[PDB]
């Protein structure tokens, strides 16, 4: 809505590509978001102007609940810093929570185990899993109506290799001429509408999977991939948003590891 500030920094070369080991577009022309080809001032500025919400939803049960406190502690330091933040902690031993000492404008809401309560509170729902930690900058770059991150394990593999789920019986179903890339089932986001659209065609697709006794390959994450097969994502995640060092190392294409599973 409202205008920008004046702002200084180094203007965008026309005819020098931004980054060329990778791709940065995809065919319907959603951002691939790669270190190198944002300028996250002007971001921040963009979507501060419009006081921006973001909600960060995690289940932990069982025994998850101890990954939490490293969860939370980093995400203090690298998600979203600077702009208004809500995390919903869904678990079955609210007790179990770690009390982390957040920064201002900030929130935890811890909900035991109200859709229409994510409407009025945040403008943007990132889901992840708990047993993560942030190793570094992870903020309103990723930010549009839909967004999905590509997985580490595949992200240059053929599609031909993607493990979609291969079974004409399921609804997850994806023949070997089709697929775009392989994204992860464990952090997607965009706006509330948009996460709740996905989430509700998940769900039932789900169901109609189990009524016929099948189960796709990678459940939840094998109805993902179809969903935004079939609705595309307005940006998509490089790997640097979700990685595991432990197994795939530290490629040159990877010029950070911001998010990554815990050993
Ligand atoms: C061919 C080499 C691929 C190496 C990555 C395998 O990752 C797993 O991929 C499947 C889909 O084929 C699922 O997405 C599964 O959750 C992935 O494993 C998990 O994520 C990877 C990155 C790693 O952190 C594993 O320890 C996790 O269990
Ligand atoms: O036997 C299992 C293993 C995992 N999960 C759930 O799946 C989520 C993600 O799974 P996992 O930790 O196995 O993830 P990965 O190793 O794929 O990173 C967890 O938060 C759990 O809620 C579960 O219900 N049962
Ligand atoms: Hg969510
Ligand atoms: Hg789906
Ligand atoms: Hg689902
Ligand atoms: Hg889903």
């Amino acid at each position: 809505m409202v205008s920008l500030p004046r702002m200084v920094y180094p203007q965008p070369k026309v005819l020098t590509p931004c980054r060329k080991d990778v791709l940065v577009v995809t065919p319907w022309l959603a951002p691939i978001v790669w270190e190198g080809t944002f300028n996250i001032d002007i971001l921040n500025e963009q979507f501060r102007l419009q006081n921006t919400t973001i909600g960060l939803t995690v289940f932990a049960i069982k025994k998850y609940v101890a990954f939490l406190k490293l969860f939370l502690e980093t995400a203090e330091k690298h998600f979203m810093v600077g702009h208004r933040v809500h995390y919903y902690v869904f678990t079955d031993q609210p007790a179990a929570v770690p009390r982390v000492t957040l920064g201002t404008g900030r929130q935890l809401s811890v909900l035991e185990v109200c859709e229409r309560r994510f409407l009025s509170e945040v403008d943007y729902l990132v889901c992840v899993d708990v047993d993560m930690e942030f190793r570094d900058h992870v903020g309103v770059e990723i930010l549009t109506p839909l967004f999905g991150t590509l997985h580490p394990g595949f992200y240059g593999s053929s599609r031909e290799a993607f493990t979609y789920e291969r079974r004409p019986q399921s609804q997850a179903y994806i023949p070997k001429d089709e697929g775009d890339f392989y994204y992860l089932g464990r952090f997607f986001g965009g706006s509330v509408q948009e996460v709740q659209r996905l989430t509700r065609a998940c769900h039932q697709a789900m169901m109609v999977d189990q009524a016929n006794g099948i189960e796709a390959v990678w459940h939840d994450e094998s109805h993902l991939n179809k969903y935004l097969l079939r609705h595309k994502p307005t940006k998509v995640l490089s790997p640097e948003y979700l990685w595991d060092q432990q197994l795939l190392g530290w490629p040159a294409v990877l010029r950070k590891l911001r998010f990554t599973a815990v050993p």
